[PDB]
């Protein structure tokens, strides 16, 4: 009867971009690098117990969150509302790209959660879609926060865009303050802590951030290494 | 616009920590563990070569700057103002002897940052106390941020409520919003940058959060030597 951790886990590095090209629903793959970073936080997380691990569809949060499956023996739930945010006409393109047709835009928009200039989803949306997986794991998983092992963890593998969204939704931030939350970095996570309330009120846990975008630390060599592997240059 | 880095760092473990005992502004001791774990988080902080470091006056907290200052080379200063949460008639005691005396008073401070049943501060009142330091920073290290090496850190070593506080003031979070920021581990560390265009007055720096209770990873055979030396100092 104690309080439920909840833990988001961002994808590492993609062979894609490495800098502003936004992804949004692009179906991208880790690069060697970002599979060693994978590797890294799973080595830290797994450690922990997770209760459970769901993860985006998405390879790149998949191929992630495997890792963390392999170390400690759980299956890879898949749930399509962990997805990344549609970017609309805005996928696959860089900063400049966006700056060049509409400046002022991108800036704005990261300081209105609810806009959506690009045609996708804003960041409302998407704390919309998601919101409902972790009401659904709190109905559904009596051993999350239950009094044998409460402290184990639901493991949620995705994207930086969902989890701030999620995160700021459950801590019931304002609209104005989503952007207080500085974005996610490669393999890093984050962990909430939603605590005890009567009967079976969703709407009555009330979330507290106990972790932002921690990550592993990772050797310079293994860096160095991992970087090489991907290219012939 | 430029950016200037703030990393908060908590103290190291205490005995009291071990034994859910509310320190508050008491000056309670480093444990053996205290000490290795900041010389740790001082081992990861130095790499970023900080700017300055400020400390809390209290014990636990100057004890960790001070592996941080000789990993690093700076000096420690030393401000009042990052003591932590004066906590009133709850220092000294155990949860469990709050909880008895007072059933709803901890829960219902951890959910409201202007509570204060123990007869000591808010978090408001120590965000209050705190900010003026940044913004006396922010006037008087013209490097902080600067040209030369824009991403080296101010570092403040201080208290999980302190840090808390003074991050939701920063950020400019509603009081309401307050404890949605919780704890702060051992020796862990938070982030928040400040981002602001060439000419602003202090107020119009708009901080993020970058990181929030992150920590150093730390071996299995270095933490049961610890647990062997506090064990072994009865
Ligand atoms: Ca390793
Ligand atoms: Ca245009
Ligand atoms: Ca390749």
């Amino acid at each position: 009867m104690r309080a439920r951790r909840l833990v988001m886990l961002r994808h590492g590095q993609t062979d894609y971009n490495v800098g502003s090209r936004m992804q949004g629903q692009l179906d991208t793959e880790l690069s060697e690098l970002g599979r060693t970073q994978a590797v890294a936080a799973a080595e830290v997380l797994g450690k922990r117990q997770p209760l459970l691990i769901v993860s985006s569809d998405l390879r790149r949060a998949y191929d992630t969150a495997v890792k963390l499956g392999e170390r400690t023996g759980l299956v890879v739930r898949v749930d399509t509302r962990l997805r990344e945010t549609h970017l609309g006409d805005w996928q696959g393109l860089t900063h400049a790209q966006i700056d060049a047709d509409a400046p002022g835009a991108r800036l704005a928009w990261r300081e209105d959660a609810t806009w959506a200039p690009h045609g996708g989803e804003s960041r409302v949306d998407v704390a919309a879609r998601s919101r409902p997986l972790v009401a659904e794991l709190v109905a559904s998983e009596p051993e999350w926060g239950g009094a044998d092992e409460p402290d184990r963890p639901v493991v949620l593998v995705a994207h930086g865009g969902l989890i701030a969204a999620l995160s700021a939704a459950l801590l019931k931030l304002p609209v104005a303050n989503w952007p207080a939350l500085g974005g996610m970095g490669n393999a890093s996570w984050t962990q909430l802590s939603g605590h005890w309330a009567p009967g079976s009120d969703f709407e009555s846990i009330r979330w507290r951030l106990d972790v932002w975008n921690a990550s592993a630390q990772v050797s310079s060599d293994v860096l160095k290494l991992a970087a090489a592997l991907e290219h012939h240059h």
